RNA sequence: UUCACAUUGCCCAAGUCUU
RNA sequence: CAAUGUGAA
């Protein structure tokens, strides 16, 4: 229940494609390096301060110690040759514009053993060694630039990218050290993010309150203005030599604001001989909230290098997108340009440790897998062939289409804007498209009424449920973004158990065959239909025995949030196609990735699978979304055992083989076409089906990249798959092809999607639960748990489509 | 709330210390 | 999923 399996073989399927990856080969010497433990007292210091302390310690004590160490900013220091130490501590007193630094040797780190691990020689990769190289590579940029996660950012020389509101775009790069089948690799990607401009607070005020200049006006701020400014500046650092965090903005102007030693303006007159230019403006309160330290706006600058953590406005987001959007070839050139300019090999710390980094992207060969054929129904039973990741439903009918006999319309958009003529026309066109699709809407709705406001939803839906026997669907027209949507889903999904399909008013007023067709995809599925199936004879051999496919995700609350639950969702296939899925969902501890109640959720799905198919799965294939490498073992330990537990508690001796695959869409690996002639479309991305399981992948374990989707814009993220457990002993070919075919089973569109349908559905399930919780997030836990519990009649449905 | 792709928001990471 | 773009039968 622990060690991941070795790669069983390499994949052979599909034509070859020449690729370049944003991995840069590293040459590492075969020598021991020395690891020391550092303690700095006081140790409440920010990581950057600690680095300065060690920096000054190193320069001050050069003679008879140190005469180029690297440091992680906490407790770990490395040198390329040993120090005058033994395991002897040395207490050191460092001074800087009052610290004591203790140094204990701990161990040798042999880079020779790392070479062995990269070979077949040694069973696993020693983390401590990778960690040491990482500290070496991060040492200089950690002090030269602003670290954010595994990235580094700086203001770009010669350019300004203002966002307004005192904010601007900074450009940067991600950096990480990775082992691979070939060599150690430096993974480098470009990025951008919002930072606050290092500008005078006066200017910051003008940008926030939308003044062209101060002096408009010389009257004190309205509380409306004062409140808006306070919200933007609270928690930011300002500088006077002297740095402070702002905790509030005073109510009174500097001319009238007092403290006991006296007005603020007068104190600065007497003590600092400064006559304030704008006495009418409030002061910044800084330092301890319970003290009385106030600074006039005029003597303060926003300090450089503070990342914006708050959400960007809509206009700011727009500007950000326009500033940073790039086609794949543009992104590739930007990474390449960055590497030539970065010049890692003249970093004196990199050089101290004898490391060389290649200035060119690694060449790797991919294979482009063949897509499955897609089987439709009706009389014709059309077969669709995906091309460049896309097909469509023209002249095709659903494998199993629902006949819609009883349905209703509830229009929450105002009658003046969404007229009865609009509704009739929308209905006419929908019935036409639905008939073509093999989902005939046999007549007019049984009910069609306007309503206004969230209060009208539950009584209208109760009336519909009680009045219309056999009601299959309520189509709900919405004026745009509205609290009514969350109310419709609360009532439909959780209170009454009724199928609902919402449509925005703009898509009723003006219809297109493409939008209506996509809408029908969702309606058929919600009503129990099977849109299409993989061509049965084209599926991998795993389908010769009963198998269930699970998709699992946890979604965490937004940045800055302190009390919202994380939401766990698990879905499971319910037929042999596989097409139909059922869902389970839970609320759990804030920011916990491990799925706490997984055993109960899997039990539920196994029971429903048997009820639906009358088979007990002989295999369980578990696609687990979003777990990072540093959490593989913790997550596997709990979740693999939970799956086993669900089986054991059900029966026997019931021991189906489990394959546990982590899917990661958000990592920093990018792949590009080497040959211009392979670039697909305006965005110039690799083609759907591109698979990589060599060179840049893990030296011993079973992992691969599969970019399953067509890239429409920007640079495609190739999904990564890591097999953490495999009782079923898949070949690489079989598992890669299986995974690709599952990306073609997603019901909401006639496209190959970027992750397998079960994983994608798990996201939709988690996001629906988040909707069920809007403004609601032991006694606490039970309340949230009730909110996300669907109605009995919804339990077995694809309500999340 | 037609849908996918893309950027950000999500576990690990990162961050947090005289008026 | 939300904000913002690129797109589609
Ligand atoms: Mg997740
Ligand atoms: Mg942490
Ligand atoms: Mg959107």
């Amino acid at each position: 229940a622990f060690k991941p399996p070795p790669r069983p073989d390499f994949g052979t399927s599909g034509r070859t494609i020449k690729l370049q990856a944003n991995f840069f080969e590293m040459d590492i010497p075969k020598i021991d390096i020395y690891h020391y433990e550092l303690d700095i007292k006081p140790e409440k210091c920010p990581r950057r301060v600690n680095r300065e302390i060690v920096e000054h310690m190193v320069q001050h004590f050069k003679t008879q110690i140190f005469g180029k160490p690297v440091f992680d900013g906490r407790k770990n220091l490395y040198t390329a040759m040993p120090l005058p130490i033994g395991r002897d501590k040395v207490e050191l007193e460092v001074t800087l514009p009052i610290f004591k630094v203790s140094i204990k040797w701990v161990s040798c780190v042999s880079l020779q053993a790392l070479h062995d691990a990269l070979s077949g020689r040694l069973p696993s990769v020693p983390f401590e060694t990778i960690q040491a190289l990482d500290v070496v590579m991060r040492h200089l940029p950690s002090m030269r630039y602003t670290p954010v996660g595994r990235s580094f950012f700086t203001a770009s020389e010669g350019c300004s990218n203002p966002l307004g509101g005192g904010r601007e775009v900074w450009f940067g790069f991600h950096q990480s050290v990775r082992p691979s089948l070939w060599k150690m690799m430096l993974n480098i990607d470009v990025s951008a993010t919002a930072f606050y401009k290092a500008q005078p607070v006066i200017e910051f005020v003008c940008e926030v309150l939308d003044f062209k200049s101060i002096e408009e006006q010389q009257k004190p701020l309205t509380d409306s203005q004062r409140v808006k400014f306070t919200k933007e500046i609270k928690g930011l650092k300002v500088e006077i030599k002297r740095k402070y965090r702002v905790c509030n903005v005073t109510r009174r102007p500097a001319s009238h604001q007092t403290f006991p030693l006296c007005t603020v303006a007068q104190y600065f007159k007497d003590r600092h001989k400064l006559v304030l230019r704008y006495p009418h403006l409030p002061c910044l309160q800084v330092g301890q909230e319970q003290k009385h330290t106030y600074l006039p706006l005029e003597v303060c600058n926003i300090v450089a290098g503070q990342r914006c953590i708050k959400k960007l406005t809509d206009n700011q987001t727009s500007t950000m997108i326009r500033a940073t959007a790039r086609s794949a070839p543009d992104r590739q050139e930007e990474i390449s340009k960055l590497m030539r300019s970065a010049d890692f090999n003249t970093d004196p710390y990199v050089r101290e440790f004898g490391i060389m980094v290649k200035d060119e992207m690694t060449d790797v060969t991919g294979r482009v897998l063949q897509p499955p054929s897609i089987l439709y129904g009706g009389r014709n039973k059309a077969i669709a062939t995906p091309v460049q990741g896309v097909w469509d439903m023209r002249n095709k009918q659903f494998h199993t289409g629902i006949e819609i006999k009883v349905w209703a319309i509830a229009c929450f958009a105002p009658q003046r804007q969404c007229t009865e003529v609009h509704l009739k026309s929308f209905t006419e066109q929908l019935r036409k498209i639905s008939r073509d699709a093999g989902m005939p809407i046999q007549g007019q709705p049984c009910f069609c009424k306007y309503a206004q406001g969230a209060d009208s939803v539950e009584p209208m839906f109760r009336h519909l449920k009680n009045t219309y026997a056999g009601l299959q669907l309520v189509v709900v027209i919405l004026p745009g973004k509205t609290p009514v949507y969350a109310e419709v889903k609360r009532v439909g999904d959780t209170v009454l158990g009724m199928a609902t399909q919402c449509v925005q008013m703009k898509n009723v007023q003006r219809t297109t065959p493409q939008t209506l067709s996509n809408l029908c995809l969702k309606i058929n599925v919600k009503l129990g239909g099977v849109n299409n199936i993989l061509l049965p004879q084209g599926r991998p051999p795993v389908f010769q025995q009963p198998v269930i496919f699970l998709g699992a995700d946890v979604t965490h609350p937004p940045a800055g949030d302190g009390k919202k639950p994380s939401i766990a969702a698990v879905v499971g296939s319910m037929d042999a196609h596989p097409n139909r899925y059922c869902a389970t969902v839970r609320v759990q501890q804030h920011r916990q990735e491990i799925i706490q109640d997984l055993a109960a959720m899997v039990r539920e799905l196994l029971i429903q699978f048997y009820k639906s198919t009358r088979f007990k799965p002989t295999r369980i294939i578990f696609y687990r979304d979003g777990v990072s490498e540093g959490q593989f073992q913790q997550v596997l330990h709990h979740e693999l055992l939970a799956i086993r537990e669900a089986c054991i508690k059900l029966e026997k001796d019931y021991q189906p083989g489990i394959t546990f695959i982590v899917v990661q869409k958000r990592h920093h690996t990018r792949l590009f076409c080497t040959d211009k002639n392979e670039r697909v479309g305006k965005s110039g991305n690799i083609p759907a089906g591109t698979t990589v399981d060599t060179k840049i992948t893990h030296p011993t374990e079973f992992d691969f990249y599969l970019c399953s989707h067509a890239g429409i814009q920007g640079t495609s993220r190739p999904s990564h798959y890591h097999v953490l457990w495999d009782d079923n002993r898949f070949s690489s070919d079989e598992l890669q092809i299986l995974t690709y075919q599952l990306c073609h089973t997603y019901v909401r569109c006639t496209r190959s999607v970027s992750i397998p349908a079960p994983a994608y559905y798990a996201h939709l399930v988690a996001f629906r639960a988040r909707y069920h919780l809007v403004d609601k997030e032991g006694r606490d836990h039970q309340a949230l748990a009730k909110a996300v519990q669907v109605h009995q009649d919804t339990l077995r449905t694809m309500y999340f489509a």
